């Protein structure tokens, strides 16, 4: 209650996103063989969707566990829909809360900006070798990261500005463009925004991947997860850094259709957008210039939940270069 | 240059709002006669736009004062416009820079949001008294305080939204439109939002005038501004508060025509938008339904250049009420 308007932001915005929700949803049905007449544990179940989109799917219990004071709004709309002897909301942290028993799958909306900023991956993790059966079904199940060369049309209309200033005021503002373009690029902050495809300048190449199923992952992420990259442009562009984004994916079920849902510019829009690396001011490539490097993710030192990034790239001709950036948290 | 893109993004805003600045550049050039030959003391000059307007309008000597580290850019434009010998940048804090002279005139962009929040007036108020004539020209030489009840149509279809989740999702999550209500509007902070013109239930109400030219405005503020309002009104509608806003007024000049640079939702949108007060909860108006009361802004006792909102109210025939806000800073 005390500033609850946040849980209320929160909830609006994810259940809002409908190619999310719709994701989550198609998914879970998808697996209803396996999820019929079974027990799942929904890992931060918040307002206690995706729980009950597992009792449409034919689950016999679901245990809704949320940490935050939401829960209480989870447990009226659980009943609300009469649905209170298969869904049983359980309030607390999920590294704690007590289970009458191990679980035959979960379900778990975990993903954070740039997949692994301040998300509740470990608290999956945690739950799964605590709570999961052996052999026990993940949704999502895995995750993919994805990185590409952009040309951000926002920051070049934003860089433009000031040349046109002239046009209506009569005072010319051309020399600031150099200021603006080394104060908006040159910062090492990981900018969360909207692309559009055509911003794109070759073939995203995937950089990671995330078994969920795999014990240890929690160790080797603690690493940093990362990879080289390699990719040659389209054509003609000024290149101003990286984009970004995630996938994840679920299983096929009977059909063998598995769904991904993508946080790409390609595909629909969701909460998350993509997660843009800019580099200290733009760089021209033209069509098959060469963009390779690495990129890692990692955790910040300061806060470890905050999301930092190495990457290490060149583009063409251009002597090789560094930048780390951190999500201002 | 370390974390410079706010620089950029506060003066891009403040250029980008068209609105305000041809309100300063038609406020000035209209006092022709008061400026051509006089001299003009930029208070915040920031990029220097205001200042090159003031020569523009034939002003001798420009003094344009800037603490910020942007007063180089400001700098580079005026030299850049080739007026380095009729507007001088002046780096440092207006309270204790030095000029040569006093000056005929002062113009200055100081109005925070809600006219009050994080503003420059006092700077303005202070470099009025130490450095311009007496008799001397204020641009803008007054300002206004409106309030007016509300039904925040962008509100409603926020708290709407729960009650349609199960359309699409066959879960209906109705039962919680009563906890985002409560949430979304029982915090006690200032909303900064765009209204729409048909937002508005009544007529809008003046409670304050601020005369730039008064001695001892200064010690008048602090003591608080804001006073009585009654309004009836129009018609059927669920009122969830009030909205405050202002305008500042430009002197008329040889035409005679002052110039009016208004923030409410019936004038062309600004950066500034609109304060919103918002109830505990809805309340229903009729066509003719009195609404009355008392607002007052004041200093927050944590950080006094924080605007504190203290509200007395009272709709039709509910109990007087009360309700204390600040801005989120
Ligand atoms: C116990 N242990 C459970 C794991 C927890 C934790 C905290 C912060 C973390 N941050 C990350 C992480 C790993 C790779 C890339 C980004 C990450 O978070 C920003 C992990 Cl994994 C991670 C795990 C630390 C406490
Ligand atoms: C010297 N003195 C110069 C004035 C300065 C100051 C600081 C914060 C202030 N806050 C306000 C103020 C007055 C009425 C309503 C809102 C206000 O700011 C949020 C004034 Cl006036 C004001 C003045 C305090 C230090
Ligand atoms: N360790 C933990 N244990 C339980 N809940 C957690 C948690 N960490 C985060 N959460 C909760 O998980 C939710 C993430 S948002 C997902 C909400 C809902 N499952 C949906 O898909 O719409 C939040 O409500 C948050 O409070
Ligand atoms: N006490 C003070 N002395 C000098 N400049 C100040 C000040 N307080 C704030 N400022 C500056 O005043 C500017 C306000 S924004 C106005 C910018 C410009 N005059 C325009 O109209 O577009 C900022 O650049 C800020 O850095």
């Amino acid at each position: 209650y005390y500033e609850c308007y946040s849980d209320v932001s929160v909830h609006e915005e994810m259940i809002a996103d409908r190619v999310r929700t719709d994701a989550y949803r198609l998914g879970i049905l998808r697996n209803w063989a396996a999820l019929r007449g079974k027990t799942v544990l929904d890992v931060g179940a918040g307002t206690g969707i995706l729980s009950i989109f597992c009792a449409q799917a034919g689950a016999r219990r679901v245990y809704a566990v949320e940490a935050s004071a939401i829960w209480q709004q989870a447990r009226e709309v659980v009943r609300f829909n009469g649905l209170e002897d298969r869904v049983h909301v359980l309030p607390g942290p999920v590294e704690t809360v007590e289970l009458p028993e191990q679980v035959d799958a979960i379900v778990s909306e975990w993903m954070g900006y740039g997949l692994l900023h301040e998300s509740m991956l470990s608290s999956v993790l945690h739950a799964r070798t605590k709570w999961l059966k052996e052999g026990g079904l993940l949704l999502p199940a895995s995750a993919e990261l994805f990185i590409v060369p952009i040309s951000d049309q926002m920051l070049e209309w934003r860089l433009g500005f000031w040349s046109q200033v002239k046009q209506h005021y009569g005072v010319d503002m051309s020399c600031l463009e150099g200021f603006a373009t080394r104060c908006l690029m040159g910062h090492s902050e990981i900018v969360v925004q909207g692309l559009s495809g055509e911003d794109v300048l070759a073939r995203p190449q995937r950089f990671a991947q995330l078994e969920l199923s795999r014990a240890g992952l929690e160790q080797e992420l603690e690493a940093g997860v990362g990879g080289r990259f390699r990719c040659s442009c389209y054509g003609s562009a000024p290149m101003h850094g990286f984009a970004i984004w995630f996938q994840v994916t679920f299983p096929g079920g009977e059909s063998e259709k598995p769904l991904v849902l993508s946080t790409s510019p390609f595909h629909p829009a969701t909460h998350w957008k993509q997660a843009l690396l800019y580099l200290n001011e733009p760089v021209q490539v033209e069509q098959d210039t060469d963009v390779s490097g690495e990129i890692t993710l990692l955790p910040s030192r300061d806060n470890p939940r905050r999301l930092r990034v190495l990457l290490r790239y060149k583009v063409g001709d251009q002597e090789e270069k560094t930048k780390d950036f951190a999500m201002e948290d």
